[PDB]
């Protein structure tokens, strides 16, 4: 059980610099159930930059800075949209102690969504987006094999960002994760169990 943890939250699109709309509810439940938490909101020019390399670097730096403060610090990594891509890009850079410290990765509307990974669920926890390809999947690696068992990759059916077969680009579905009640429940239960286990 993690006594001290950081929720690293990497936002999307044109969300303002601050907590993403996508995780607000599940985080209230995680922080309420598991003492010792804090939130770091990844600094990067979301919807203003050419890419998210800055977001990836700040995810990696905050994991390393937290472990330096307290080597038993745990992490949950959360990414929405371009922030889910930036989170996926961080995963290969988090090795040994830094890998062991990250207890769970929650992705919503992931542009790097990859077909047939065990972490893939839809908004209702089923398989309607299980084999889906994300809009960035042809050019990126998505969730590496060694991260699948601690990842939850939620793709709402009709979200063209994580499932190119059910929508073209940013579809209204892409915008709905923060007020999807089963998304928030799945995220909260995954994060609580990751930190307590
Ligand atoms: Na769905």
């Amino acid at each position: 059980g993690c006594s001290s943890y950081v929720i690293i939250n990497t936002r999307g699109t044109s969300e303002p610099q601050g907590p993403s709309v996508g995780f607000r509810t599940m985080n209230t439940r995680i922080r309420s159930a598991v003492s010792g938490g804090s939130e770091y909101d990844t600094v990067y020019p979301a919807g203003i930059d050419q890419n998210s390399a800055q977001g990836t670097a700040n995810i990696v730096a905050q994991v390393k800075a937290g472990l330096a403060r307290n080597p038993n610090t745990c992490f949950l990594l959360e990414g929405y949209s371009q922030g889910a891509a930036a989170t996926c890009n961080a995963l290969p850079q988090l090795t040994g102690a830094a890998f062991d410290a990250v207890k769970g990765v929650i992705l919503i509307g992931n542009p790097e969504h990859k077909p047939n990974l065990a972490c893939n669920v839809d908004g209702n926890g089923g398989k309607t987006t299980f084999s889906a390809r994300g809009i960035s999947a042809a050019f990126t690696q998505g969730v590496p094999s060694n991260w699948v068992s601690k990842t939850l990759d939620i793709c709402i059916y009709g979200d063209g960002v994580c499932d190119v077969s059910s929508g073209f680009g940013i579809t209204p579905q892409h915008l709905t994760y923060g007020y999807n009640t089963n998304v928030q429940t799945m995220g909260a239960n995954f994060g609580i169990k990751a930190l307590q286990g």
